[PDB]
């Protein structure tokens, strides 16, 4: 007795890119280059599913892979033309005896639909999940999820949300750290 996602989301992991590689070798396309370099993981369908696909990523914490994975509702593309008017919701791990557990706490709150009925109204705004290794200075076991939201006027109450749910969990800075980047303001 398996039990349906509102939603299957496509997962798949992509190598490290940046705009200049972009720009010259998928003319300017972060959805094209996504197409042509990820490699398939599964399309979740079920609670199980999601799970199954979850416990068997990498520890990024551990340094174990430099590709960033994503997670796609209904396989919408995943770069940021692909949600005009959007912005991303990023959570910053920086102690990798948490990394685990934010991750699935993030993930479980989106794909479970908790943030949805409980920010959104019961609209899927939460359309893009990214995880990946982003080791610096201060921080080398640092892993970066992302939270990429369709309709930015909802991006305040989903960051308040999500860190409240860290911090329920134990999981507050300086451990972990929170931002948002409109992305008309990164592009
Ligand atoms: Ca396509
Ligand atoms: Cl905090
Ligand atoms: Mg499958």
């Amino acid at each position: 007795e398996s039990h349906a996602l509102k939603d299957p989301w496509f997962v798949s992991y992509i190598p490290q890119l940046t705009t200049e590689i972009v720009k010259n070798n998928y003319e300017g396309d972060w959805n094209l280059a996504k197409e042509a370099l990820q490699q398939p993981l599964d399309y979740v369908r079920t609670v199980e599913e999601f799970w199954s696909t979850l416990n068997s990523l990498p520890k990024l914490h551990q340094l174990e892979s430099s590709s960033t994975f994503v997670f796609a509702r209904n396989n919408v593309d995943a770069s940021y033309e692909a949600f005009p008017n959007g912005t991303r919701i990023i959570v910053d791990i920086r102690k990798a005896a948490m990394a685990e557990k934010a991750t699935a706490v993030i993930l479980s709150s989106v794909i479970g639909e908790s943030v949805s009925q409980e920010v959104c109204g019961g609209k899927p705004i939460c359309d893009v999940l990214r995880l990946s290794s982003r080791p610096n200075k201060e921080s080398p076991e640092l892993v970066r999820l992302e939270v990429w939201l369709s309709d930015q006027t909802y991006g305040k109450a989903v960051l308040a949300y999500v860190r409240k749910a860290l911090n329920d969990v134990g999981m507050s800075q300086p451990h972990v750290i929170f931002g948002e980047s409109l992305f008309e303001k990164e592009k």
